[PDB]
């Protein structure tokens, strides 16, 4: 026998947090013009998911690049939208998306400058009121897709639907996404469940061939299990605070962790729940949109989440946080010593969210709040400007700004059916 190290959650502890610096310009976002385009004046967009394969390659059909959306309606002649003037505000409008989100898909040859295709799912197909995030995967060279996603009211459940995306020299088409099938929810002794907290999450899965073993395992947000309020922060949930820094509040109130799941099968179709990847119980409620990148041997774990969601006692910006492992089960160290990997700029806070970090650097974000004057701002609802940021050991930087929306091709793959 060689004993290797038990497999255990990495704790991002209140320690971890402390360091969290909000005027770092290495990992600071680059600030968003008051003057940015709008891709669209039928719908709101915010999560981005690009077409990739299950190793993580961001994927061109016949040259053709494709994101999928989260979408909703714009709905300016609504009269609960009206103000008491009798103008539309976009506001209102923007705060009700969560609630009638649905997943479009968007092409384009040039990977930016999106032509919108529309609904992935016909009306009736999706067995849940909303549809919330997850990740179209390309099987194989006949256009099938597996796109795992969330299916949101009743319950959080992770959920995925095949279909098949056909290309012509005109554009893209999705085609066949007819049968939602449940893979699995949270269980209440490894993941919390609504039953415990109203305001549990269990969402945005994020499939992936493991490149070291070649199995298939799913990252995905949820808290840690108990009913909610009755977490303990512990030694080593506060973790090596400084002298003064001891009181913990009541961050027991805030459990985010990113879960794992594993495949029985090379389709993605039976899954078994693992105990948390990454825990931050006392530190931030909301560990969302888990997702790696593999490079130099190492595994980099990025996660979104907010200044809103972070423990008592503790503060930082909405962003890109992440974490380095030599191994897919830890141990994880949160990069540049505090896990803050990209941070909205201190004097445009709001100015992007839904972060994806794809391999070859390149960092998109959909646009939400910019301010405009000293009272005033815009809604995006739309594309964030690309920034890339290189990878180096426990390291972070960010490194150059690129045109809205731009999410180029790692491959291309040819379809035909
Ligand atoms: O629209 C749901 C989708 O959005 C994400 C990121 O944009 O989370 C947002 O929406 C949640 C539901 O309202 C909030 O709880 C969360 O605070 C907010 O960031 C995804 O994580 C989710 O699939």
């Amino acid at each position: 026998i060689q004993p290797y190290k038990p497999t255990k959650a990495t704790i991002w502890s209140r320690a971890d947090a402390l360091k969290v610096n909000e005027y770092d310009p290495t990992t600071t976002q680059p600030l968003v013009s008051g003057d940015f385009p709008v891709m669209s004046d039928e719908v709101f967009i915010w999560n981005t998911m690009p077409l990739r394969d299950i190793d993580g390659n961001i994927a061109s059909v016949n040259g053709w690049s494709v994101i999928f959306t989260l979408t909703a309606d714009r709905n300016p002649t609504a009269p609960e939208y009206q103000d008491e003037q009798g103008n539309y505000d976009i506001t209102l409008d923007w705060n009700d998306r969560h609630g009638r989100a649905k997943m479009y898909f968007w092409y384009s040859r040039t990977g930016k400058d999106w032509i919108i295709g529309g609904r992935v799912m016909a009306e009736g197909v999706s067995p849940t009121a909303r549809e919330w995030a997850g990740t179209p995967v390309l099987l194989n060279e006949r256009g099938e897709i597996d796109l795992y996603y969330t299916a949101v009211t009743p319950g959080a459940t992770v959920v995925k639907v095949r279909g098949r995306v056909v290309t012509t020299e005109n554009g893209v088409e999705m085609v066949g996404f007819k049968k939602v099938k449940s893979l699995f929810e949270a269980d209440g002794k490894m993941y919390q469940t609504e039953s415990q907290n109203p305001y549990w999450a269990f969402r945005d899965p994020c499939p992936f061939r493991d490149p070291k073993s070649g199995k298939l395992y799913m990252l995905f947000e949820g808290n840690v299990a108990g009913e909610r309020g009755s977490h303990v922060v512990g030694p080593d949930e506060l973790g090596d605070v400084p002298p003064g820094y001891e009181d913990a509040g009541n961050s027991h109130f805030q459990t985010g962790c990113i879960g794992i799941a594993v495949c029985r099968d090379e389709d993605g179709d039976d899954w078994e729940l693992l105990p948390p990847l990454i825990t931050a119980v006392g530190v931030n409620d909301q560990t969302e949109r888990p997702h790696f990148v593999f490079q130099d041997g190492k595994y980099y774990l990025f996660t979104i989440s907010h200044k809103f969601t972070y423990g008592d006692g503790l503060t930082g910006p909405d962003g890109v946080y992440g974490f380095v492992s030599e191994n897919l089960f830890g141990p994880y160290v949160p990069l540049n010593g505090s896990g803050l990997v990209l941070g909205n700029p201190p004097s445009q806070p709001y100015q992007t969210y839904s972060h994806y970090v794809m391999p070859n650097g390149l960092v998109t974000s959909f646009i939400d709040s910019v301010p405009t004057g000293e009272d005033s701002y815009r809604i995006g609802g739309t594309e964030a400007p690309t920034v890339l940021i290189k990878l180096k050991g426990a390291q972070t930087f960010v490194l150059e700004e690129f045109d809205y929306g731009y999410i180029p091709p790692m491959i291309d793959v040819k379809v035909e059916h």
